[PDB]
């Protein structure tokens, strides 16, 4: 059915599957450049965007 999605209901780079895609990572902020990901992202592996880590 499904695949590994972030848990706001989209394929990101922070949910590894058998297809890796992440969608096209907006580098406009201070994520990992594989986070395509905009709207309602509780995920912590995403909201992660302070110093570099
Ligand atoms: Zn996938
Ligand atoms: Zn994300
Ligand atoms: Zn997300
Ligand atoms: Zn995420």
């Amino acid at each position: 059915g499904e695949h590994t999605t972030c848990g706001c209901g989209e394929h990101c780079g922070c949910n590894p599957c058998a297809c890796g895609r992440e969608g096209t990572p907006s580098g406009r902020a201070n994520r990992r450049a594989n986070c395509s990901c905009g709207a309602a992202c509780n995920c912590a592996s995403c909201g992660s965007a302070t110093a570099p880590g």
